[PDB]
């Protein structure tokens, strides 16, 4: 890795050979060409899968759900020629987890891509996490028959310098610094809603418990002690369901909050506006820091939940 | 951290924003010019710690004993200046151990020796090993500056360090350090390896990748990352391994005029030995239990050594 790196806090600008983590991977939204495996072996693989029972997959991430939508009209025209045909719904950006993984190679039938759970089959019977990255990057992929629950490790980058480091990946970003001797929050952007693990051979610093961790473990978020706000227990049920997010620290707009100790916290996230688009600037927390997070996604400004209407 | 590689002939240019890590810290060898404190509280907090029974200090790194070498001079006259019977005279530990003490707290010629042999009158008791934080990582056009601690602690300082991993590749570093692992048919392992001292620092363990004691090939105690990516396949950990020597280069190559044939027959997990013998003469016999095809061999200050699964 050739490359010529500048800083501007501690004035470097050291060149030469080592490793390089950009996120502008995170910018490059539309320019991989997924080739999986072949226009006639994947036929093959999801016909036999079809074959045992299972209804339709389940995307992992928009990787995912970009090539199966391109790559559909192939194995549509293949399957023609040699009656089955994949119709590739939409979740909005919300992939869940499915329960299954590939099947052995040995009317109109459907195998839906990604549809809605229509009591006919639900996410028990979709493969969901069945594929692996042998190229960086055009990216090649290729099936696998063994079920697993973390993330593939072929597309993550981590890294760790004096006072900084970053967590990263095509669809999220998580920036952390050390302020006062302790690490802490201070970038979070997620592009979608996986249900993927990170693994833990791409965490940096993995001494930490489940309970102090911000982005909880399941939603995908690295388990490290740089995965953490200061005065913010694990989120739960906080706002992960939503659409391009950002963790911002500022109170949102027409708001306020005044700490206090007597009222109750420890809920599930609240929206700034009501059902009927109107703010309450009511709001009190329990012991916080002094600036508030709150989260800019579909509907706009949500809150944490420690955060409450009072 | 606006940078990017670059690839010639095919000419692509990735430029963006990230974290970079470089080998390089460890080919840029005589820049650094490093600041103590003061030029006058330095000499303070030495007095104070030699009033209070320290004999001397002990360097950690190679950064501040030549610190010290460029430094002994300014806190030797401000000591003169102020008619106090000290002065610090600093030999060179070619290999830095570990002192037990930390800089005590302000408030016939005496000798404040820096890092000498236990001459059984100085010993490593007597002496401040880890009493240093580098607050500000100069500018250059570097300059290092140091602030002292008044706490014993058996970490290494991490704003000099660095970790990073990527798809399949990862790495380890200081400017005296760089481990380079890589995955292969599943696991991970170790590709390439200097060290350029003998530290007795821990690795942090927020600069570690994979934190997840008896694999490791590098040990813990002499400073050496503990993490998944920290090992080579079929040698266990490295305790009597030629670790004090100058610098290594841990090599995947048969030694020069020996050969190594894996058996599992003969002894095992002994201590390192050279190649060549305490005559000059190489030993063509060596044997192995369970290990691997390509011979590991530290390549340091005698020349050949061997890991402690290999014995002649």
């Amino acid at each position: 890795d050739q490359g010529c790196a500048i800083n501007f806090g501690k004035r470097e600008l050291k060149c030469g050979d080592g490793i390089f983590i950009f996120r502008d991977s995170d910018d490059w939204l539309n320019k991989y060409s997924y080739y999986p495996e072949d226009p006639v072996k994947l036929a093959s693989i999801v016909k036999a899968s079809f074959e045992e029972g299972k209804c339709g997959l389940n995307s992992v991430d928009s990787l995912e759900h970009e090539m199966w939508r391109s790559r559909a009209d192939e194995i549509n025209a293949i399957f023609e020629e040699n009656d089955i045909s994949v119709v590739v719904q939409d979740p909005k950006n919300v992939y869940q987890r499915g329960t299954h993984p590939f099947s052995r190679i040995r009317k109109n039938g459907s195998f839906i891509i990604d549809g809605k759970s229509r009591k006919e089959c639900p996410f028990s019977n979709r493969v969901w996490n069945s594929f692996q990255i042998e190229e960086f990057g055009r990216v090649y992929m290729d099936a696998v028959f063994e079920y697993t629950i973390d993330c593939d490790g072929s597309i993550l980058g981590a890294a760790v310098n004096g006072k900084k480091s970053a967590h990263g990946s095509p669809t999220f970003w998580m920036g952390s610094h050390e302020v006062n001797g302790t690490w802490m929050i201070h970038t979070l952007e997620a592009l979608d809603y996986k249900e993927c693990e990170w693994p833990l051979t791409h965490t940096i610093g993995t001494s930490v418990e489940e309970s102090e961790m911000f982005m909880p473990r399941s939603i995908g978020g690295p388990v490290s002690s740089h995965n953490h706000i200061p005065g913010y227990k694990v989120q739960t049920n906080g706002p992960w369901m939503q659409v391009p997010l950002e963790v911002k620290r500022e109170a949102c707009p027409g708001t306020s909050v005044i700490i206090d100790g007597n009222c109750d916290g420890r809920g599930k996230s609240t929206r700034s506006t009501t059902d009927s688009g109107k703010v309450i600037p009511e709001w009190c927390c329990r012991s916080c820091t002094m600036p508030p997070v709150s989260f800019h996604g579909s509907d706009g400004c949500w809150y944490p939940m420690e955060i409450r209407p009072r």
